[PDB]
């Protein structure tokens, strides 16, 4: 019985889901359900990232309070993730009572504990808007090739980069004004001290090989001051004691996940949980799931940021690599920028569930989702392997034995292998290996259709006085297939209660220990059905024209 809280990276508020996130979401659901099938407590956490410039500037243009906007994109993400069967015991937001409350509390502990420190700064500056202007806001001629129309720190015609204060005849995207320097006292939190805490936080075996590796780079390069606030205007929480100053986004965003928690806990009416799991001397297991992107915010400045007010730390990061489609970055001219919601028009989530997990392992390495094999994988592996072992054996046990199964195992041996190899694929889904563990399970599967080949249960069937050995040799088809849709009941949800239904029992890890036996099942439509190109093409013309 162990305690486990994994979250999720919480998504900015200002864009829809797309595939590139799904993966991440379900590569976090299949060891979430894994976790919960053996027993464990977990609770699955999330929410949307509802602070910064950006999204106070979109709602400003849509001509809507950020409030709204944020609100209508927290329906839009949560019924996205609700269709793919994520699922999260709390989906909350960064724009909250608890995450405000909690965001306090940190920055003042760090602050008692001398860890925020006070610095002038000179900054582009809207004085038309009265707003300091990010990079990306800031557009001008470009000083090499003298481009016109370039944005931020680069030039999108001659590839150089350059600071915007470089820009020939600068101009805000904001009010078309012409930007000017200005000063403006920032608060910095002081990752520097916790150097050393870091260096052997990264040096014990916990993060990913990669990880650490990519971590060394950032010590050589020397850690820096962390600049966490920014001026009004800006669509955040406020700075205790100091008016017209806002937390960064990237400083409340991960403190995020602690206001999830703790509005789980609330709504629970449990007073007890947040502490047992947030408190130094926790023995619960936290763990996050993020793209490798974002990695500095959540193995540097968060690891300190919790340090310094008294918090746990993470027990460990689980670190992904890129979404693909057809070996490339999406790409909306192609029509392989896909989103959440137009996938589910084509095909079900359970396929997109199995393709990544067969793809995915314990590195950072990206992930293709290449068109015609995802076809191929589906047709091959789910109809053709694991649903053909109880459709071509149902038939003959709902119509010539009224649903009721063997009372023996026709090959007790060769259930004793499936079950035997309970140990190895749940170490799998445990380390994070999908692939491996799909692998192991595919090549069960072939074992199982060999054997009723062998078996030949149509010849069977039409042979007089055969009938005892035709209901024994479907029923063992059909325990193999309990099995094996046990082993991948963390992967998918519905075709997982569609094949409960049929066999008139829930699957649980332990279960299979005990073959069904005289049990009866359910007659049953189409488990799951071929998908083919045509649907593939009718997917990535839906996405051309949406954008
Ligand atoms: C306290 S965590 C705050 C995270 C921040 N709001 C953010 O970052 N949001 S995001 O919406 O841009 O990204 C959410 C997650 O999606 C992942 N991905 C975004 N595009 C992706 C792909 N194309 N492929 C794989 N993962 C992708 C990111 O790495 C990130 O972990
Ligand atoms: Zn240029």
């Amino acid at each position: 019985a162990k305690k486990i809280l994994v979250t999720c990276a919480l998504p900015y508020a200002n864009g829809s889901i797309h595939l590139g996130h799904m993966l991440e979401h379900i590569q976090a659901d299949v060891w979430v359900r894994y976790q919960r099938m053996r027993g464990h407590e977990v609770n699955f956490i999330c929410a949307d990232d509802a602070h910064g410039t950006p999204i106070m500037l979109k709602a400003q243009q849509l001509g809507i309070t950020p409030e709204q906007m944020i609100g209508e994109m927290s329906q839009e993400h949560q019924t996205d993730f609700a269709g793919f069967n994520i699922s999260y015991d709390n989906y909350h937001s960064t724009h909250s009572e608890e995450n405000r409350q909690l965001s306090e509390l940190i920055y003042s502990r760090l602050k008692e504990n001398g860890f925020i420190k006070n610095r002038t700064i000179s900054q582009l500056y809207d004085p038309e808007k009265g707003m300091f202007l990010p990079d990306r806001f800031v557009k001008g001629t470009c000083p090499k090739c003298k481009s016109p129309d370039q944005y931020g720190d680069n030039c999108e015609v001659c590839g150089a980069t350059y600071s915007p204060t470089e820009l020939i005849e600068p101009k805000s995207v904001v009010s078309g004004a012409t930007p000017v320097m200005r000063d403006s006292e920032h608060f910095f939190f002081d990752l520097p001290s916790f150097s050393e805490m870091l260096q052997a936080w990264t040096r014990s075996g916990a993060l990913q090989e990669q990880v650490a590796n990519k971590m060394q780079e950032w010590f050589e390069s020397g850690l820096q001051q962390w600049d966490i606030s920014r001026d009004a205007p800006y669509f955040g929480f406020e700075i205790p004691n100091a008016p017209g100053k806002y937390f960064y986004v990237w400083l409340d965003a991960p403190i995020g996940y602690m206001g999830s928690f703790k509005n789980l806990c609330d709504k629970r009416g449990d007073s007890v949980s947040f502490d047992e799991y947030w408190k130094k001397d926790s023995t619960a297991e936290l763990y996050h799931f993020i793209g490798k992107d974002i990695v500095y915010f959540h193995s540097l400045f968060w690891p300190a940021m919790l340090e310094g007010s008294n918090f746990r730390k993470p027990s460990n990061l689980f670190v992904h690599g890129y979404v693909t489609v057809n070996g490339a970055k999406m790409s909306k001219s192609r029509g392989t920028f896909i989103k959440a919601s137009t996938w589910l028009n084509h095909f079900d989530a359970d396929s997109l569930r199995y393709y990544y997990t067969a793809k995915l392992s314990s590195r950072i390495d990206d992930i293709d989702l290449n068109l015609e094999d995802f076809v191929q994988r589906v047709n091959a592996d789910i109809v053709n392997k694991v649903v053909n072992l109880a459709s071509r054996n149902a038939g003959f046990i709902n119509k010539r034995f009224d649903g009721v199964l063997a009372s023996e195992l026709a090959d007790p041996q060769l259930y004793k292998t499936f079950t035997d190899a309970a140990e190895v694929i749940g170490e799998a889904w445990e380390s994070r290996e999908f692939g491996k563990a799909v692998r192991e399970i595919m090549a069960l599967a072939d074992l199982a259709n060999r054997y009723v080949d062998e078996q030949a249960p149509w010849v069977v069937a039409k042979q007089e006085g055969r009938d005892a050995d035709l209901q024994a040799i479907c029923s063992m088809g059909i325990n193999l297939f309990r099995v094996l849709m046990t082993y991948l009941k963390p992967v998918l949800p519905k075709l997982t209660e569609r094949a409960e239904a049929f066999l008139n029992t829930e699957l649980t890890w332990d279960g299979i220990q005990q073959p069904l036996l005289g049990h009866k099942v359910n007659p049953f439509k189409a488990l799951y059905n071929r998908i083919d190109m045509r649907q593939v093409e009718a997917l990535v013309e839906a996405s051309k024209e949406e954008v």
